[PDB]
């Protein structure tokens, strides 16, 4: 096991992913930061600098259980105060199993200002993987506005809000077009780009030589779009799904949330003399952003030598049957950990969108989450009861709810309160999607847990009953990090709270959460031990900490 | 029978349709044009002096026959030369028969720059229209860019063609919304308009008293877009199109092409306590534009209370069997003439959208019009055998053509040949629709024919073949004056050729207009009596008039 050290200073900085210039949060100068790559069993240490002028800063792991340092979890407000410009932060941690993880950022909307990157950790040394290919491939799909991520926070926290409306570009590894297409050629109603190929916002060119296999790695950390990724001519056979390994499967193109990690295998078995497309294009949601595109260069062949067909049609938007179809096929791989068979906590979450006091929130069983400014973990190990709410907060929503209808609003309340879990208790959480504030609306919202990985028991349509208890799948769930639930549906899941610290679970589109949309999970703090002190200076924990008397 | 005499002057002038200035072309200082309004048998005399600074002008009278007065039709280089900087040139007509119509202009794209508005005709002194109503609302339907006429122009012109894209603002009566909207209490999404009601931009409400019938006379003289008009709990009987009565029917929501024109009456059953939405949106192409929005106010009613329900939503924009329902009802009001049984020419017409000599235009049989500089009703008068091409246009296309493929574009050439029809013939015209440029792409196109109405016989899907004949309505088939084909269909027109001139039969869409997507018939011209000098005064007809011979 080797120790991997990276010294980081997070700053911002002039950069053009779609050669539009904008500001960027870049690492050591680069967009996107620099990869992390380990084998399981090593260390990562993290010494990150704060560079920013006024702004904290943390980084969040995504994927990473965080056992044994809950403190490097990378939440401000839950594991940690957040780092001071200035500041150097040692966050060390260890990487247990392989998988395509990324990071991010996780104070206010610092992530879709381009504060991420990969971090991928392979096999143990000596130990290979349970499938063959020959190269890989590596890609962050994210998503990417022009307007100042300043002024959609503050859209966002306004009344009337200001939504922050679709993206303009879709980012392959960082790279899109706006206002030109690379696939110009088949639609003349299209603004052919002028690109030499030498410019930030020039595609990523996968080249791939014939004849072989490749594994494709594609990780979403989107703020808010849902995208599906197809290959032309080509099939993706599904081998890996957020760092766990899934029963392989075949399709024609995948849908990918923001959150989820999956590796796809191809094998590049198509016309030698030509070249085919990368399309990646947006669903869920009626889309208003072109398609982000590249080349699939089967080498020597220039990468001028456009295909004889045009991108590959994305999937109607909105054809959410489609969507399940795929979904619904995800199960753990032959010889995976099974679930505990029977649960000792089951959770009921009615996901609302509200209006909170004139102000649009979102709300988990009428609670809009206001983060506080003491950090969870540490006033939960030195026993600060006045840092936030000691009720706990509703583990059920009432029978008579219509999730047909637009909420009343009538009891919805902003809250700070933590679900608190016994080290060892199994629980399951019953996700439940109702009607927002417009008629006739509800949307898909991707959920992410920390310092865990959960099976999904099962989804389904409409409001959970007892009736549906005999469709959980207990044989062959899979264990994932990032789960949906569909419109006016359910989504089902069990994990062990096995984990001394404080964890998120929220929505993982960016603006949700910024709205109210997710809770605070706590189980074993009793066990945690010393938290480094950066994490702990702020809020009410540097005022009891720190001996400062009067008169004395 | 009455003289009504307008002083007009055409000028620039700055002007916000959607509350973002940009500038129109303004007649006697307004937009949209002034509305004239005879009676039957009444003759119009309009003298208009143009006050552009190096730009030439010409007004086209939608839907008049300019029966005697070929010269008076408004079509540059068809009709007559274009009226200059500084000079003025007197329209003279008769208003034959009642109805809806419209003006615009008809040199390059000026009627997209806002040169339009209405001309509506009451029966004759003394007679009654067949159907009661207590009282009419007049509406003007047009679209709006934001981009200049003029760049736009270059645009379309230019080798790769820069499309002008889907417009920003629909217009209602001149006024439209952009980036706000009027409904925005139904979704978060959608920002508030702050208007007070006297903007430029703050919607022409309609007001109506409880228990009445009215005449809501609708026209559009859109550059592009297809629009479909619904009013909120309202039904909607059918009883004009295009300045001929039609056999009555209901509906709750009409298509409406460019250069169509339709009456339809409404009944204020509903609720006299509240508003009713009228809404406009766009349908044939996918949408990218908000609807055109404005009130049905039941007075006495605040005109601030927004109705309960959110406005209807716009049909989808591609259910052509929608369309075609609502379409292949429309027949002549009992009374009517009824088509000649017998034909005396049958022209078949392919519409394909080319790349000729790298730029992208549009053909009929293979040939793209390009105007000449001498106006053709001069030319012909004076037998000037050099102005244009005298062999005759392509009167059918092969039948092996497959309409369902891109064109090769082998043989497609600009040219300008007219196609001449003998007084008196009853000429039948099938215009073929086909797949465009890009794959699996046909589009609607409207067509307009000048100095004539004709009867509708009958519409079909994918090729017009001879055993066709038993659909044709030779019984009831209205009488229009634009008409569309649907994506991969045929339309089959008759009229008879029974004026003097030469009239423009073309696409209504303006773009499409600029790119060659039309003909020129000419019929009678040796009946045409002394034509305006002004009109005359350009290119072959100016050079062989003046006598200005040399040595002398
Ligand atoms: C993190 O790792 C560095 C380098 O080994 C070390 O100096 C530092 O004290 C460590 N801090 C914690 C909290 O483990
Ligand atoms: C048009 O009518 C006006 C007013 O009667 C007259 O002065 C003018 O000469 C007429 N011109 C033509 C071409 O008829
Ligand atoms: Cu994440
Ligand atoms: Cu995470
Ligand atoms: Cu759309
Ligand atoms: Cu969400
Ligand atoms: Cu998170
Ligand atoms: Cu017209
Ligand atoms: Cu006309
Ligand atoms: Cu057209
Ligand atoms: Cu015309
Ligand atoms: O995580
Ligand atoms: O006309």
């Amino acid at each position: 096991s080797q120790i991997r050290h990276y010294k980081w200073e997070v700053e911002y900085m002039f950069w053009a992913p779609n050669c539009n210039e904008n500001i960027v949060m870049g690492i050591n100068g680069q967009f996107p930061g620099p990869t992390i790559r380990a084998n399981a069993g090593d260390s990562v240490v993290v010494e990150l600098t704060n560079k920013l002028h006024t702004e904290g800063v943390v980084i969040h792991w995504h994927g990473i259980l965080q056992r044994g340092t809950p403190w490097a979890d990378g939440t401000a407000s839950i594991s940690q105060c957040a780092i001071n410009p200035g500041e150097t932060f040692f966050y060390n941690f260890t990487v247990d199993n392989p998988g395509t993880f990324f990071y991010h950022g996780h104070l206010g909307m610092q992530r879709s200002a381009g504060l991420y990157g990969s971090l991928i950790v392979d096999p143990p040394q000596g130990k290979k993987e349970p499938f063959h290919y020959d190269g890989e491939i590596n890609l962050l799909l994210s998503d990417w506005w022009h307007q100042s991520i300043h002024k959609q926070e503050v859209g966002l926290s306004s009344k009337p809000i200001r939504w922050i409306g679709e993206p303009q570009t879709i980012l392959l590894n960082g790279r899109g077009q706006f206002d030109c297409s690379i696939a110009a050629k088949y639609d003349s109603n299209l603004e052919p780009c002028k690109l030499k190929g030498s410019e930030s916002c020039a595609p990523y060119i996968f080249h791939v030589s014939p004849k072989k296999t490749y594994r494709i790695r594609i990780a979403s950390t989107t703020a808010l779009a849902a995208l599906n990724f197809a290959i032309g001519n080509h099939q993706l056979l599904v081998v890996e799904a957020d760092g766990n390994y899934v029963q392989p499967f075949y399709t024609s193109d995948i849908d990918i949330y923001s959150g989820e990690s999956y590796s796809v295998l191809i094998t590049t078995d198509q016309n030698p003399s030509e070249n085919y497309w990368v399309s990646v294009g947006t669903r869920a949601r009626h889309p208003n952003t072109p398609p982000g595109l590249t080349l699939l260069n089967y080498l020597p062949n220039s990468v001028s030598k456009l295909p004889t067909s045009p991108p590959p049609q994305t999937p109607a938007w909105d054809d959410f049957d489609r969507s399940k179809n795929f979904t619904y096929r995800i199960t753990a791989a032959m010889g995976s950990p099974k679930p505990p068979v029977k649960f000792n906590r089951r959770i009921f979450l009615l996901n609302t969108q509200n209006v909170i006091n004139g102000y649009v929130k979102w709300a988990i069983n009428d609670v809009s989450l206001a983060l506080p400014p003491t950090p969870y973990l540490g006033a939960m190990k030195y026993n600060l009861l006045h840092a936030f709410d000691q009720n706990p907060p509703p583990e059920v929503f009432p029978e008579d709810y219509d999730i047909d209808t637009p909420p009343t609003n009538e009891k919805t309340r902003i809250g700070n309160g933590v679900y608190q879990f016994k080290i060892g208790e199994v629980v399951d959480v019953i996700l439940q999607n109702a009607n927002m504030m417009k008629e006739n609306l509800s949307e898909t919202h991707p959920w992410h847990l920390h310092g865990h990985d959960f099976w999904v028991l099962g989804y389904g349509d409409g409001k959970f009953s007892a009736e549906e208890e005999s469709s959980l799948n207990l044989k062959n769930p899979p264990l994932r990090n990032t789960v949906v639930i569909f419109p006016y549906g359910w989504t089902a899941i069990r994990f062990v709270a096995d984990n001394p610290g404080v964890w998120a679970f929220h929505c993982h589109i960016e603006p949700h959460l910024h709205m109210g949309m997710g809770v605070v999970f706590a189980e074993g703090v009793e066990k945690v031990g010393r938290i480094p002190t950066k994490a702990l200076a702020c809020g009410g924990t540097a005022k009891s900490l720190i001996n400062n008397p009067k008169n004395p």
